[PDB]
């Protein structure tokens, strides 16, 4: 896509060589913002072939409050294996924080149904937020949240969402992170009888790993194809009731897929 | 200031009419980003005289880990008066969360000490964050954090910071928060012997209150002047020890005044 490709060029043009914990080394920039009107089409990259199967399963799983990868395995999704323990646990990552953020006085807050009650009763608050950034449990998480915090907005009967990504693997992670939040926005908008608006991505440390420059120049030598279209074949009684098969992607004709190694 | 004036017009040009919680009405935009190179001058707005004693005390107030307006009144800062209770309390707002995030198991996490430690021992970290968005104690706050989450980044011996602002009063709050965060950056740079970098500002609900229309018009018609220079008279033995008297600004000759009411 237009936006992602210009971001990729920005990191190359303006990036600085930094060392990272994985020991790989990146080219990185700090702070970037991009916007996608979900009315133009579903933001799934076309310059490389993506797999919706795994984006959809990881999203169903977070909505479930699940943080053990077995579900992921039942479905042939291995994106998280590298970080699970012997039991398949990741610790209290995304799904846990989303659905049961632990308070100091022994409560758990379900952030997802709270955002849904606001959308329904005061679509105008300035506090329609879900955070995965639980400071108190960061130490128990297999990896700290990359997509850390997000806020919903309703203006002309359209639902928008701005995500704050503290850490971004531009090559492997981003295409996946954008496809995922876009699916979410469609999910919520369908629950609320609203139209989809814009998806705003905002980044912290936005980088390209060292072992990814070749794949980066190869991708960049390509012209984006028209954006795919998302179709939902049902309106479930709740956002927690969606099924993998309720979704169809129409008109996706991507350029060939490009392989790159994930960093540690 | 230029980026600052430019956002004021964007709001007038594209803002959506919203019914506010305060019941005041607003012109709003969702998702905005601006960047200030700290090497170019201290970002205090010049299109209106800004009063720095209150910017200074509020921040020293936050780093002390205080939620009582007592300290502030002793320094004549009246800013948080309409929100505190009868004991002068705000609940577990900013200062509290920076300094003593309460885990679910009794303990406290000192996010400013964790940050200083990181800047010193692991400057390449993609996790140098301070979050005031403790979902677990929102209920207990006089008002939910506006300036909600921030991240530090070290690149060529320079120190950058990105703030995520979920709600912004463009006329009244914006200039304040901008100076506040430009100020911490210099304090951390000094205490870490780093160069100042960029201060990146990202907001969510970015708005103009209906009763700030005259003040805005007035403002938009004045010419930005050159940015002051920030001077730190002494080098405290810790970020916990700065003081009103430690900071001097030179080169500031702002335009006269503008008085506007605050939204309750
Ligand atoms: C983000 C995210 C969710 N997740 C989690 C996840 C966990 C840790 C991370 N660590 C690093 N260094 N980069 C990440 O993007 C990353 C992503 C993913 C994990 C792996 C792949 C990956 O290997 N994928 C594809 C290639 C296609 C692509 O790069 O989309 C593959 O099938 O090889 C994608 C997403
Ligand atoms: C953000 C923030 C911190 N705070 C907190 C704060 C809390 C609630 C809010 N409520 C609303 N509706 N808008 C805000 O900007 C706002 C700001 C501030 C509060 C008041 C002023 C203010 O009235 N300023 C005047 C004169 C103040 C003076 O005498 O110095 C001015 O034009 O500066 C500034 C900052
Ligand atoms: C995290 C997972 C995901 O959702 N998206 C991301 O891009 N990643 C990336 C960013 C970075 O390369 C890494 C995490 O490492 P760190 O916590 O920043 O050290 O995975
Ligand atoms: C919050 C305080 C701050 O430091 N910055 C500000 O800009 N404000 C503002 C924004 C908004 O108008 C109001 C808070 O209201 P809400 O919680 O967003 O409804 O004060």
């Amino acid at each position: 896509m237009k936006q992602y490709l210009e971001l990729m060029q920005k990191v190359l043009d303006e990036g600085t060589q930094k060392n990272d914990r994985t020991g790989t080394g990146t080219l990185s920039i700090f702070g970037h913002q991009m916007r996608f009107n979900l009315q133009d089409g579903f933001p799934l990259v076309t310059t490389k072939r993506c797999h919706l199967r795994s984006i959809i399963h990881e999203l169903l799983w977070f909505l479930q409050g699940d943080t053990n990868i077995a579900y992921l395995h039942e479905n042939n999704v291995t994106i998280w294996d590298e970080w699970a323990d012997e039991n398949g646990d990741l610790g209290p990552v995304y799904g846990k924080q989303w659905r049961a953020w632990p308070t100091p006085d022994g409560r758990h807050i379900d952030q997802i149904t709270t955002v849904l009650n606001q959308l329904k009763n005061d679509p105008d608050s300035r506090r329609i937020i879900v955070s995965a950034w639980n400071v108190g449990e960061l130490d128990k998480m297999a990896l700290a949240p990359c997509h850390a915090f997000f806020q919903f907005y309703v203006a002309d009967g359209k639902l928008s969402c701005q995500l704050y990504q503290r850490s971004c693997d531009v090559f492997l992670g981003l295409p996946f992170n954008i496809a995922s939040y876009a699916l979410l926005v469609h999910m919520m908008a369908q629950q609320c009888d609203l139209e989809v608006g814009d998806f705003v991505w905002t980044g912290g440390d936005t980088h390209l790993y060292s072992n990814h420059m070749d794949q980066t120049h190869l991708q960049l030598s390509r012209e984006p194809r028209p954006l795919p279209k998302l179709i939902i074949k049902r309106a479930p009684e709740s956002i927690f009731d969606y099924r993998f098969e309720d979704f169809e992607i129409e008109g996706y004709d991507p350029h060939p897929g490009i392989k790159a190694p994930v960093a540690i």
